[PDB]
């Protein structure tokens, strides 16, 4: 029966996001479509053009936009790791997911927490309005579920390993989750025999060379006991949509007299797209078998008669790799060059300077974020400023170069974030205590991955341009009225999407997003304090 998407609160608000799926790849097999995704595109509010606006097209940043309504300049989380070079302790980089204030910890070994994250979530303020409030959040990755559920969260599960399903240091696992990861144990010890081809990777299935390896052809087929090539493949996501729909049911979300929430984060489309790249038979027999998993998902949850809301989008888009970019008509396409990588580049800067052999930058790419050591004097700290601007304006591979100061004096922006400036980009995803002294962009079709002779990941998201911000916002309910709407967006209107059909206030000055109205046609769903 049709009935609008605002026309009472719903029961449950399902929040999924799937890590790196690009608005490019989710048009490109968009026809294609047959389940849970075909749901949503032909019945849901669909959003093509949605972004995650900020430069940081990182997954950290792009997860702490989503239940947040907040952009990384507020909600802190301004890459996946930053340096805090006056940090008490010897490692300086620190992960965006941790509590570096824990002893022994370093970025390799560190301890889970929501506390870099400034804002609230939207479970957060839906607690902070009705206690009864259940707020869930599962994911294939720590930070994913972490930025999610946010630090007043009911649940919050990741997959941690072998193992399974893990959570913060001290919670130990519910009869559900030993369950669940029971479940998963049975799933990785038996081999898997891959996956033959939907119709539409037929024609993806060729060989690319990047360095020593090949990809392009892959079926996800591995050993027993072969964790890596568990958790790169289609199984991982459909362990995290199974012990969702497991969670639902058994904490009975969605049946109460209040709404709950619950956050998915689908990790296994970036762990594909950045292994092998995104246009080969692996990216397209993950995302099939995303629409079939998706729609089972949601056909459990109607089975179960829930009155429930979804959005699904991403963290960031995608790229990919060169070498098949120049077989397919685009022979511009290029790695970066390995000077421009931190240790080279350090040695670089620091000769120019006139301070051979020390250590006067930090950084942890070939872009971004790049901090001065705190040991320059004010002298030295503005020559290795002046040799760092004219060394990397000049190279031809680098777009710009921002300055801290630069950034800082650009206002937060507003407008189609389709035609932000480069700067308005940095300036979304901008943090005083956590920003570099310098931001570095590359330009267009460089790959942030140098070539290399024996090489791991041969395509990354990371970058400013439109490929890694572009990502889908699909909302829907069960009866609702379709429609398109292919003009820009962006993630942090999200929350207040989500939040006007619960009739949940949320101060307008506490948030970068906007309300999108949800209801085709006259009726507004926004109509109210939003
Ligand atoms: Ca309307
Ligand atoms: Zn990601
Ligand atoms: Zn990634």
């Amino acid at each position: 029966a049709a009935r609008s998407i605002a026309a009472t609160p719903p029961k449950l608000i399902v929040a999924i996001s799937v890590d790196q799926f690009s608005a490019d790849l989710f048009s490109e097999y968009r026809q294609y479509y047959t389940g849970g995704l075909k749901r949503l595109t032909s019945e849901g509010a669909v959003f093509p053009r949605g972004y995650q606006s900020h430069a940081a097209t990182e997954t950290c940043p792009g997860h702490s936009t989503i239940l947040t309504g907040s952009r990384p300049s507020r909600t802190g989380i301004i890459a996946n790791n930053w340096f805090d070079l006056d940090a008490k302790r010897e490692d300086k980089n620190l992960y965006c997911a941790e509590d570096e204030s824990q002893p022994g910890s370093s970025s390799d070994k560190y301890e889970a927490s929501p506390l870099h994250l400034k804002v609230p979530t939207l479970g957060g303020r839906m607690k902070a309005a009705n206690p009864a409030t259940r707020v869930v959040s599962v994911a294939g990755k720590d930070r994913a579920a972490i930025m999610m559920g946010g630090a007043t969260a009911d649940q919050v599960w990741w997959l941690g390993g072998p193992q399974g399903y893990v959570s913060y240091k001290g919670v130990a696992p519910t009869p559900l989750v030993t369950q669940v990861n029971q479940a998963f144990a049975q799933r990785l010890a038996q081999p898997n025999p891959g996956f033959e081809l939907p119709a539409q990777c037929v024609s993806k299935d060729f060989p690319v060379q990047a360095g020593n390896r090949t990809v392009g052809t892959g079926r996800f087929a591995r050993d027993a006991g072969d964790y890596k090539g568990f958790r790169i493949s289609p199984e991982q996501d459909a362990m995290t949509l199974a012990f969702a729909a497991a969670a639902i049911e058994n904490m009975q979300l969605g049946k109460q007299a209040q709404t709950d929430i619950i956050s998915i984060g689908l990790s296994a489309t970036d762990y594909v797209g950045h292994t092998f790249g995104t246009e080969g038979t692996e990216s397209c027999i993950q995302v099939d078998r995303l629409d079939t998993e998706l729609g089972a998902f949601f056909d459990k949850l109607d089975k179960d008669g829930i009155d429930y809301v979804v959005v699904l989008t991403a963290d960031h888009g995608g790229h990919d790799l060169p070498e098949r970019h120049r077989m397919n008509a685009m022979p511009m396409e290029q790695r970066v060059d390995m000077a421009l990588t931190p240790k080279a580049l350090n040695a670089t800067i620091a000769e120019k300077a006139g301070l051979p052999g020390k250590k006067v930058i930090w950084s942890d790419g070939p872009s971004g974020d790049i901090y001065y050591d705190k040991g320059l004097t004010a002298a030295q700290r503005a020559r290795v400023e002046t040799e760092a601007l004219k060394y990397l304006r000049a190279h031809p591979q680098v777009q710009t170069v921002f300055t801290k100061a630069e950034i800082a004096a650009t206002p937060s922006p507003s407008g189609p974030p389709e035609s932000w400036s480069l700067i308005q980009e940095a300036r979304a995803s901008f943090y005083p205590s956590r920003s570099g002294d310098l931001l570095l962009l590359l330009k267009p079709r460089v790959m942030s991955i140098p070539e290399q002779a024996v090489m791991g990941s041969v395509a990354t998201h990371g970058s400013p341009w439109d490929t890694d911000r572009r990502v889908p916002i699909l909302f829907w309910r069960k009866g609702m009225q379709h429609f398109e709407q292919p003009l820009g967006v962006e993630t942090v209107d999200i929350l207040p999407s989500l939040a006007a059909l619960i009739k949940l206030p949320v101060p307008k000055d506490q948030i970068d997003g906007r309300c999108l109205d949800l209801v085709a046609g006259k009726d507004d769903s926004c109509a109210g304090q939003l």
